[PDB]
């Protein structure tokens, strides 16, 4: 018969208990402002597939970031707006300041609070042990918040984390793939960037939850403490699962597939083979050993599980011994 159903271990019913308007983004009515309140200063480098500008609010001479929404379903645009409005003011969440259309092209754009175009990817292979712990804890505050608000990010990766290293400030950005969690909803598995895709995405298990973000976070942590970018380096989406299976082992993979009665794409039958679960010590060498501790490996091991239900929640992660010194230093401000 079909795949075995799954529910989030935490924040399972939070959208059900909200008014319909909170999560029913298709029925959201946007008041569209005038892009002529803003003057674009310069294009920010965000890849071939993104149009983001530094701009000035000409009324108050404030710096902002403008994101021009490349043509895409109006439903996706409402979804990102409604999620950004719901999360506005949450810890380490980017602030949506305005929603505007070009008066001529009528192209929709999002206006955000200014952040420097310094993403985590530029910094996260040069950090101290303490700074990896510090910024991981700041990312967890954003994830525990959006999860508690019934939202999964689904595109957690270094490029989507903006850091002001001088002020030790972080923002989680690009909510364009984010969704509301509803118990029993089957989601699109064609989300996230290859190297950060959870096993649920790779084996086509659609009834996933907030725990997807916790896999992505584990991939980022592994890349940082082992200085191995990316940690799971697949040629394509099929090879991605093989790269995972060569570390996590095939026994736990086939147990996962059996537990949720997953129908494994036939292409997997040749390429997964048979692999032991590897000890993390295998990835430790003289140029990363200063970032690796028993605490870091214990924490990483609890994020990188095939079974999405087994992974730490954001709040459980924030309680791990890996963050004791960060928590203590925060309480003393
Ligand atoms: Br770049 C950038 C900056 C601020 C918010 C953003 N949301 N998506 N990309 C963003
Ligand atoms: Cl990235
Ligand atoms: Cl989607």
């Amino acid at each position: 018969s079909g795949p075995v159903p799954s529910r989030a271990r935490v924040y399972t019913d939070v959208n059900t208990h909200r008014p319909r308007e909170y999560w029913d983004y298709e029925s959201h009515v946007v008041e569209w402002g005038n892009q002529d309140d803003y003057q674009l200063v310069r294009k920010l480098g965000r890849g071939k597939y993104s149009e983001v500008f530094e701009a000035i609010n000409i009324t108050n001479n404030e710096k902002v970031v403008v994101k021009i929404l490349k043509p895409v379903k109006k439903k996706k645009i409402k979804r990102e707006i409604k999620i950004l409005e719901n999360l506005r003011g949450g810890p380490n969440i980017i602030t949506l300041a305005d929603i505007v259309k070009d008066p001529v092209s009528r192209t929709p754009a999002l206006v955000f609070e200014h952040v420097n175009n310094t993403d985590f990817k530029q910094l996260y292979q040069t950090l101290t042990d303490y700074d990896i712990r510090f910024y991981m804890y700041e990312i967890l505050k954003a994830l525990d918040y959006c999860h508690s608000m019934g939202i999964m990010h689904r595109d957690v990766k270094p490029h989507n984390v903006m850091i002001d290293h001088e002020h030790r400030k972080l923002r989680l950005i690009d909510w364009g793939l984010a969704e509301f969690y509803h118990p029993g909803q089957e989601y699109n598995v064609r989300v996230a960037s290859r190297y950060f895709k959870g096993p649920e995405l790779l084996v086509d298990y659609q009834m996933y939850d907030y725990s997807l973000d916790m896999w992505s976070l584990g991939c980022m942590l592994a890349s940082m403490i082992f200085r191995k970018e990316p940690f799971f380096h697949g040629h394509d989406n099929y090879d991605q699962l093989v790269r995972i299976a060569k570390v996590l082992g095939t026994e736990d993979l086939y147990d996962y597939i059996d537990k949720y009665n997953i129908e494994l794409d036939p292409r997997f039958n040749d390429i997964l083979g048979r692999h032991s679960r590897k000890r993390w010590e295998r990835f430790v060498h003289s140029e990363n050993q200063h970032l690796v501790s028993p605490e870091a490996l214990d924490f990483l091991d609890k994020l990188l599980r095939y079974d999405h239900q087994s992974r730490l929640t954001a709040r459980e992660a924030m309680e791990h011994p890996y963050f004791y010194t960060v928590v203590k230093d925060q309480a003393r401000m």
